[PDB]
């Protein structure tokens, strides 16, 4: 049973943070990609050569791209390849597949390594380009219980976080207690926050919190600071009567995943109540 494919057209490919783009694809009209929240597709690329200098990076992120000389990078692949990306839209957002794609630059200590293949290709895409996706696939799925849900996200982990949370509130009309905790470095790295604030106004059982590890003075930030595992503990789990009765859904960078899961285990949360997507 061959995997299904769709040739989609790029609607938009906008930065949402210094190093994350929202790639929004139009599904062919009259077609459906029958995915579940937390699920993903694979993208393919043809052979290509792309220059970071040709990327469309909005001006508020350019001084950091210039600082790290990122516009000098070039990426070339001579054979097609495939990679997985998680849906940021939820299943009732029809007609589109929306992705959050981190640019996978070379390691700081090995700066002359090749850039990441598929993320560099994706950042080269412009409105009207065509891309082939396949699947959908999934395993990062919500448990269907009445337990309280705690979503913890970082970086491009925002995509399955958004999909799950909108799926619970808008498709399932869930009455469960749900909260979302997102760690980012500074205010310009935060996105979709207006959507989550509106969901929290409309859904008394839902709350949303951002921690900034290194806010800039000009962020004028009076919110939580530091790492999200500490903020989640200090502002919520420390006087929760039974954190072990919560379901925790984690998708962030590895240093986040490790710190959150360690903090949860220290509280006595069982592995079966911790679901991780480690990209
Ligand atoms: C189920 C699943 C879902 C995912 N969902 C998402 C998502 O929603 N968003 C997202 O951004 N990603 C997601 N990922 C990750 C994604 O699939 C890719 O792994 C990611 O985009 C990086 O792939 P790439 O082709 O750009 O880089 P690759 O070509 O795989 O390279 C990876 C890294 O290795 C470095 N490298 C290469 N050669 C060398 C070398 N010689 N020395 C040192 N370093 C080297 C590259 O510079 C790059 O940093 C998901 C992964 C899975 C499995
Ligand atoms: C440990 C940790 O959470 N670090 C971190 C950060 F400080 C900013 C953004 C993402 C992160 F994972």
């Amino acid at each position: 049973g061959p995997v299904k494919k769709w040739e989609c057209e790029v609607i938009s490919n906008d930065n949402k943070a210094t190093f994350i783009k929202e790639l929004k694809l139009r599904i062919p009209e009259g077609e459906v990609v029958p995915f579940r929240a937390g699920g993903y597709i694979q993208i393919e690329c043809p052979p290509h050569k792309v220059a970071y200098a040709d990327f469309d990076v909005p001006d508020e992120y350019r001084s950091d791209w210039d600082k790290f000389n990122l516009f000098r990078y070039v990426s070339e692949v001579k054979e097609p390849t495939l990679r997985a990306y998680s849906m940021a839209n939820y299943p009732e957002e029809k007609g589109i597949i929306m992705l959050n794609v981190r640019i996978a630059t070379p390691p700081p200590k090995i700066p002359d390594a090749p850039p990441g293949i598929m993320s560099s290709y994706i950042w080269s895409l412009k409105p009207g380009d065509k891309v082939t996706i396949s699947g959908p696939f999934g395993e990062f799925f919500a448990k269907e219980t009445d337990a309280e849900m705690v979503f913890i996200g970082g970086g491009a982990g925002m995509a399955p976080m958004r999909s799950h949370i909108f799926d619970q509130l808008k498709r399932l009309h869930s009455t469960r207690k749900i909260s979302f905790w997102y760690g980012a470095r500074s205010l310009r790295e935060m996105f979709y926050d207006e959507e989550f604030e509106q969901l929290a106004r409309d859904n008394p059982n839902f709350t949303f919190h951002v921690a900034l590890s290194d806010p800039l003075p000009e962020d004028n930030w009076t919110g939580h600071t530091g790492f999200i595992h500490n903020v989640l503990y200090e502002n919520y789990l420390r006087d929760h009567p039974a954190p072990e009765d919560c379901e925790f859904y984690m998708c962030g960078p590895p240093v986040m995943n490790a710190a959150v899961i360690k903090m949860l285990k220290d509280l006595g949360v069982e592995d079966e109540n911790i679901l991780l997507d480690d990209f």
